DNA sequence: GATAACAATGAGCTCATTGTTATC
DNA sequence: GATAACAATGAGCTCATTGTTATC
C-alpha cells in the first residue's frame, strides 16, 4: 500500500480478509497502547491506522476537497473502499471490521461519529451490515474496578460514600495514561472492550444525518436546547452492554460533545466569559495576582488550582486573549500585559510564546468583579477540589463591553464592543428608574464612524481622506481589518493595475497608508462617492446573533444590546440584594464576636471570670454558664471558646482593651451604616466609583498611543 | 535567490552593495523586532535572514556534510560567498557588512562564534577586512538606563543600593520579549547597538581556531580550567566600545557559554545532581510534594520558584529522567513515576508527553536527601529571590549510585551505576575505620554478567543460552541495549542471511528473544565461543571518564569510585559535623525560650508579674527589668517579648502549663542527648536507617517485575 | 576515518471541526 | 453553489553542538 504509518494486518487481502479488523487510532497514544495490547492476540489479523486530527466532514465537503484528502484516501484504500463501488457486505473489503480507538472524552465521541458519517455517507449499505463498525471503550477512572464514563465513578463514589478512603483512585483521562500492562488487560478481555454499532430502524440514518448535515443546523439546536432542558431525562449511556445502535450512540454520546463544544463556545450573559476565561480570571483572583509572571507559569498555575483539562496552548492563547487591547479587542482588559501580545498587524496572531510574554491583573479588574460578590457566587466542584463559579457577577455587563464571537454545535455568536461608560449610563438610568437610551457598537482606539445600517447591522468605516495631490491617505482602517491585511489587499489591487503606487509608514498602532492611483481613477471614484467602497473602507458589524448563556445556563438570543442590559440589570440587582444579605451577616456576627470577647476581657481582667490555674472542663463549663456565646464532647466546646481563650495575652492591656474597644464599636457603627443602604444604593456607589477610572484608562490609554 | 526566508536587501549586487547589511536573525523573536526596527531606516539596504538552530561546525565537518547543509549553502549564496573562490574584500560579495542579532545569552555568543568559525575557516581574508564581520547588541535588564549584561544591573543594583525602589526593572531576558517600541529605539540608535569584530593580532585566528577545532580539546580544558580558577580576573566584556577584538570576544564571551555548558552537563561530585535536577528536587521539596502531580503543573512551578530560565520541554525530559527507573537507569529514582516514563524498549524515549504522566518524591528521597541538611547548605539567589542550594548533601553517594553521563565543553563524563548497598557498606566500613573494598558497577534488574576487562573498562554481558534444540533463547541484554534496537540489529542480521527466523516475546519490563539459525553456524559459533560475540550480547562500560564537581566547583577526575566514595565521605563528615552544631543550637535555644516561657507563666500564674491593664511601656521595662530574654524603640521591645505576651491566654491552664513543662523538660532531655552523639554517630544511624529501606525498595521492584 | 551512541539546549509548522454572513 | 474569517481544541517532528571510544 505504501501508507507512511499503516501496521497493515498480514492476512489482510486474503482467504482471512473478513476475520481482520483495522484499528483507527486517534494519535500516537493509542498506537502505543495498542503495540502492548496487539501481542496478547492474533496480531496477524489486526491493522492500526493513525488518525491526525478531527477527520473531514464529507457531507458538506465539495468532491475536489474529498479527493484532495490525505486521510481520507489513505482509510478508503486501506479498507479497499472505492466512492463509485456500491458495497453491499464486507466481500470486496480487505477488512470485515472496522473500529475506533479514540478517548473516552467528548473529542472521541466526534472523531467516531466523523468516521460513522464517512461511512454511512459514501457507502450507506455498510453500516447496515452488523459488525462493521466497532468501538473500543477504556476505562478513564480506576478504583483498584473500573468505570467507562465520569459519571458512573461520581455515582459509585457516592454511593459507596464513606468506603472511597479505602479505595485509592487513578485517573486515566487521557487515552496515552495507560502503558503496557493496561493495554494487554484490555487486549485480552476484548469483548468487554469492543462494541459493535447496530441498526436497528431507519431512525439510525437520520440521526445521524442530522448531526452531520449542513442543512439540517436547525435540528441541531433543538438537539441541543431539548437534552439541557430535560429534568433528569439525559439518559447517560452504559457500557455494559456489546451492541450499541447508531441512534443510541449519537443522542447519549454526541450530544455531551455538541453540549461541550456550544458551552465552551458561547460566553456567559452575566460576566461575559467563557468557561476557560473564566477559570483563568478565578485562578488570577486566587493568586492575588498583583505582580507579572511569565504567562506560561500562570497557565501551570490555572492548569493545577482551576481543573483546567486541556492543554497549555489552549491555555496560553485564551491568556493571551484576556490581555490583548488592541483596536478591535478588549475595549476594557481584564489582564495586563507585559511583552508582545499582538497587535492589529496581523489581528492578534503576532505575539510571542508564552515563555517571552508577562501577565497581571489590570488595575481596573477588581473595580468591575468586586471582592465581595466572590462570596455570593456558587463554586463548582469537579470532583472535590473547588473550582471557579458558575458564572461571576460584574459590575458592568462585560459581555457587551469587551466583545465576544465563537462557534459552538447548532448555536454561534457575534457579540460586538459597546462603550463600557455608555453600558454605566445606561445602568444609572436603570437605576434611577428611567429608561434606556440605544447603544451602537462602540471600539476603543477606533477614528471612524459606526452607523447602523440596519436593525442588528452597522457598518465601521475606517477614515481616509483623499489629499490635494492626487494621492488619498488611510488614517484608519474598518474594525477588523489587519494592517497586513490591507497591505496584502493594496499589492492584489496594484497587481491589476488600479494604484499605481503606495507607501506605508504603519506603526504597530497606527495606520497610515499613501495611496496614488490614476488621476482619471480618482476623479471616476471622487465623483461617484465610491472612494471609500472601492478600498474596502467599509465592513460590517453584524449584532443580529447576539447568542448567550442566561443565569439557568440555557443558550438564549438577544435582539440587540438593551435586552442584554435589561436581563443582567435584573440578576444583578438580585446579586446586589444577595451581597448586601452577606454583608449585613457577616457584620452581625463580627458585632457579636468582638461584643463576646470584650465582656470576656473585662471578666478576666476586673477578676469576675479567672482563668489561672483553671482545669479546662471546668473553665469552658463556666464560661457556658456565664452565656458566652460559641464561635467555632471535649472537642466541641472547645472549639466554641477558642476564640475567647484562644487570644494572646496582649489583649489583657489597657492600649489594647481599649483599641479591642474601639474595634468593637467601629464594627456596630458600621453595621448601622450598611443596614440604612439598598442594593440600588451600594450598586450605584460601585458603578460612580467604577466610572472616573474607565475614564482615566481610556485617557491615559489615548494618551500612550498618541505618545 | 528563492531562499525561502531571505527579505533580501533592495540595492544587494549592484553598485550600493558594499554598503549593504545582512542580519543573521537568530529565529522569529529577532524577524519580529527586525520588522519594526529596520523600518526607521534605509530597509532598501538591509536584509534579514533567520538561522533554526545552532549553526554547523564546518572545521570537523566533512565535505559531504558541509555541501548537505541548506543554512550554510544559503547564507553562502545570499553572501555571494563561493568555497573554492578566495575574497581579499567585499568587492564580489552581495553584501559589504554581516551582522548577527542573536539572544544577548550564552546561545546566542556559541551562534556568533560559530558564525565567526564559518567565516574565518572557509574565508580567512575576509575576517582582517575592518567591519565585515558584526553583532548587534540589545539590552537584557532595563531601569527606566539600559543594561546589556546581567553582571552590569547587578554591580549598578549594587551601587544604587536602597535606591533601586524608586527604579522599575524590566527584564528583556528572551530576545523576544522587545516588541516595536524597542526596534525602533535601538535601530534609530544603530551605533550604539553595532559591535564590529576587529582583527588586529594573529592571536585571534589562534583563539577561533582553538575554540572550534577538533583537535583543540585540550586547549579548550585549559580555557575552562584557567577561567574557573581566577580570582577577580575574569574581566567581563564591556559593551561601551564598537570596536571588539576577536581574541577578546572569545576570551570574554564564548568563555562563558562554555563554562555554562560545563555546569550544565557536568554533575555534582556531592549530590550527584545536575543544576537543572537540583532545581527539580528542591522545588519538590519546597512544596513538600507527596500526591502526584502532572509533570508539566511541576515544570511551571520549577520555573516559577527555582528560577529556572530555560524552556518546559527541556524541564519535562529532566523530570522524566529523574523519574525512569528501567534497566540501565535510575538505581534509587528521586522521582515516583505515574504514567508512561520510558522503558527498556526505547531507552525511555518511549514516554508519554508531559500532560499524560504524573509525577510525585519517592518514600525514599527523604531518606537519602535528610530534611535536617537542608539547614546546613548554602542557597543560591538568582536576582534576589532564594533558589536551589549549590549542592545537597545525601547519606550516600548519589552521584555513583544512579549513574551520569553529560558532554559539555572541554569537559565530558560517564559515571555507570553502582549498587547502593555496596556503597552502604563501603561508607560503613570507612566510618569504622576500616578500608575500602573494590566496586564494580551494579545496575538493578540486570540478570547478566559485568565483569572488569581493564582498569575501568567493564563488560556487561546478558545471558542467551543455546537451547537443545538448534535455538538460543536470549533472556538479557546487555546494558545499554534496547529491544527494539536489538529487534533492528536482528532483521538486519537476517537480511544478510545469518539467522533462519527469530521470534519476539518482549514485555516492556523483560526480554525474550528466540532466534533460530542454521545448524552449521550455531555449531561453528559454540565451537568458537563466539555466540554472544556475534550477537552482541556483550557491551562496553567505560569508568575511565569520572568527571565531576568537587565542593569547590572546580571540574575534576576521578580515577574510579573509591576516589569518589573518599571525597563525599570527607566532605560529608564535614557536614554531619555542621548539621550536629546546628541541631545543638536550635535546641539550646529553644530550651531556652522554653524555659523562658515556662519562669513567664508561673510569675503570671502566681500572681509576681500581672499583666492585666498594663501600659504597653511599663510592662515591656518592668519584663526588661526581671532579666527575660528576647526572642525575636517601641518596636524592639515590641518583637523580643512577642513571644512571652503572644501566648494564648490556653497556657495559663493547668493542662496547658503542666504541658509546657513537660515540654521545656522534652527539649532539654533531648539537648543532652544529642550532646552525647558525634558526628560519625548520626552518620551511622542514618546510614542504618537507609539500608534496609533500600533493601526493600529492591524487593517491591523485582516482586512487581516477576509479577 | 568516520560514524554512532550518549544528554541539555534550542521553536515554528502543520488543518479539520462547528454556524453566520457576505461576497463570488 | 463555493470560499473567507471568525474562536476553542487537538501533537508529532524536524537537527546542530559538545567529548569519548569502538568499530566500521
Ligand atoms: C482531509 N482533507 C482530512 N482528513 C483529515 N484531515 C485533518 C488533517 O489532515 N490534519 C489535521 C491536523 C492537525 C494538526 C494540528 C495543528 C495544530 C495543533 C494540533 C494539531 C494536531 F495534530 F494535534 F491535531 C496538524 N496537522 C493536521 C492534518 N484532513
Ligand atoms: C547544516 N547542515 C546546518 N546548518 C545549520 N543546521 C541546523 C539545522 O539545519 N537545524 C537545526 C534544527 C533544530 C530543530 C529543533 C528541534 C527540536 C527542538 C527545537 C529545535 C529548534 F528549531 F528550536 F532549534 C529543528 N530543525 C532544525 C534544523 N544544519
Amino acid at each position: 500500500l505504501g501508507i507512511p504509518k499503516l501496521d497493515d494486518a498480514n492476512e489482510a487481502g486474503g482467504k482471512y480478509s473478513h476475520r481482520c479488523t483495522l484499528i483507527l487510532t486517534e494519535g500516537d497514544s493509542a498506537k502505543a497502547l495498542c503495540t502492548a495490547g496487539l501481542a496478547v492476540k492474533d496480531r496477524d489479523y489486526f491493522g492500526v491506522f493513525p488518525l491526525r486530527g478531527k477527520p473531514l466532514n464529507v457531507r458538506d465537503a465539495t468532491l475536489k476537497k474529498v479527493m484532495a484528502c490525505a486521510e481520507f484516501q489513505a482509510v478508503s484504500k486501506i479498507m479497499g473502499l472505492d466512492i463509485r463501488q456500491k458495497y453491499s457486505g464486507v466481500e470486496r473489503l480487505r477488512y470485515g471490521h472496522l473500529m475506533i480507538m479514540s478517548d473516552q472524552d467528548h473529542d472521541g465521541s466526534h472523531i467516531k461519529g466523523l468516521i460513522i458519517n464517512m461511512i454511512h455517507h459514501y457507502w450507506p449499505d455498510l453500516i447496515k451490515t452488523p459488525g462493521f463498525l466497532q468501538q473500543f471503550i477504556t476505562p478513564i477512572v480506576k478504583a483498584r474496578i473500573s468505570f467507562f464514563s465520569m459519571p458512573d465513578y461520581f455515582e459509585w463514589k457516592n454511593a459507596i460514600g464513606d468506603g472511597i478512603r479505602n479505595y485509592e483512585i487513578r485517573y486515566y483521562k487521557g487515552l496515552g495514561t495507560s502503558g503496557a500492562k493496561e493495554g494487554r488487560e484490555y487486549f485480552e478481555n476484548i469483548d468487554r472492550h469492543r462494541l459493535d454499532f447496530v441498526h436497528e430502524d431507519a431512525t439510525d440514518d437520520a440521526r445521524i444525518v442530522m448531526a452531520f448535515a449542513k442543512d439540517k443546523v436547525e435540528e441541531r439546536k433543538h438537539w441541543i436546547t431539548q437534552f439541557k432542558a430535560n429534568t433528569n431525562v439525559n439518559e447517560s449511556m452504559n457500557y455494559n452492554v456489546r451492541t450499541v445502535r447508531y441512534s443510541e450512540f449519537v443522542d447519549k454520546e454526541l450530544i455531551l460533545f455538541s453540549v461541550a463544544d456550544c458551552e465552551r463556545s458561547i460566553p456567559s450573559v452575566i460576566d461575559g466569559l467563557k468557561p476557560g476565561q473564566r477559570k483563568i480570571i478565578f485562578s488570577s483572583f486566587k493568586r492575588r495576582l498583583t505582580r507579572s509572571i511569565k504567562v506560561v507559569q500562570l497557565a501551570g498555575y490555572v492548569s493545577e488550582h482551576a481543573a483546567y483539562h486541556h492543554g497549555e496552548q489552549s491555555l496560553v492563547q485564551t491568556i493571551v486573549g484576556l490581555a490583548q487591547n488592541f483596536v478591535g479587542s478588549n475595549n476594557v482588559p481584564l489582564l495586563q500585559q507585559d511583552g508582545q501580545f499582538g497587535t492589529r498587524l496581523q489581528g492578534g496572531k503576532d505575539h510571542a510564546a508564552g515563555r517571552y510574554i508577562f501577565t497581571r491583573l489590570t488595575n481596573i479588574a477588581r473595580y468591575i468583579y468586586h471582592p465581595s460578590d466572590d462570596f455570593v457566587v456558587d463554586y463548582k466542584d469537579d470532583d472535590g477540589l473547588s473550582v471557579e463559579p458558575f458564572y461571576y457577577v460584574p459590575v458592568i455587563p462585560m459581555v457587551l463591553v469587551n466583545g465576544t464571537s465563537g462557534i459552538g454545535t447548532g448555536f454561534a455568536t457575534n457579540i460586538p464592543n459597546y462603550s463600557p461608560l455608555e453600558v454605566i449610563d445606561n445602568l444609572m438610568r436603570l437605576l434611577r428608574g428611567e429608561e434606556v437610551q440605544p447603544m451602537k457598537p462602540w471600539y476603543f482606539g477606533f477614528a471612524g464612524t459606526i452607523e447602523e445600517k440596519e436593525k442588528g447591522k452597522f457598518v465601521s468605516t475606517g477614515c481616509a481622506n483623499v489629499r490635494p495631490d492626487g494621492v488619498v491617505q488611510i488614517t484608519e482602517l474598518p474594525i477588523g481589518t489587519w494592517t497586513q491585511g490591507y497591505k496584502k489587499f493594496l499589492e492584489e489591487l496594484r497587481e491589476k493595475e488600479v494604484v499605481v503606487q503606495y507607501r506605508e509608514h504603519n506603526t504597530d498602532v497606527t495606520v497610515d497608508f499613501e495611496v496614488f492611483l490614476h488621476p482619471e481613477v480618482l476623479h471616476h471614484w471622487v465623483a461617484q462617492g465610491c472612494v471609500e467602497e472601492r478600498l474596502q473602507l467599509r465592513e460590517y458589524i453584524h449584532a443580529t446573533n447576539i447568542i448567550a448563556f442566561d443565569r439557568e445556563g440555557q443558550i438564549t438570543k438577544y435582539r440587540d444590546a438593551e435586552a442584554v442590559l435589561k436581563e443582567f440589570y435584573l440578576v444583578r440587582l438580585e446579586y446586589y440584594a444577595k451581597r448586601r444579605d452577606f454583608l449585613i451577616g457577616d457584620l452581625r456576627s463580627v458585632a457579636s464576636k468582638l461584643e463576646n470577647m470584650v465582656r470576656f476581657v473585662t471578666e478576666v481582667v476586673d477578676g469576675r471570670l479567672i482563668v489561672t490555674r483553671r482545669r479546662k472542663k471546668e473553665l469552658l463549663e463556666e464560661l457556658r454558664q456565664r452565656g458566652y456565646a460559641p464561635f467555632p464532647e471535649m472537642r466541641r466546646a472547645a472549639r466554641d471558646y477558642d476564640y475567647l481563650l484562644g487570644m494572646r495575652l496582649w489583649n489583657l492591656t489597657a492600649e489594647m482593651i481599649a483599641r479591642l474597644q474601639s474595634q468593637l464599636q467601629k464594627a456596630r457603627d458600621e453595621l448601622a451604616a450598611l443596614e440604612k443602604r439598598t442594593p440600588k444604593d451600594l450598586w450605584a456607589e460601585d458603578l460612580n466609583q467604577l466610572r472616573p477610572r474607565i475614564e482615566n484608562l481610556f485617557e491615559e490609554r489615548a494618551k500612550e498611543i498618541a505618545s
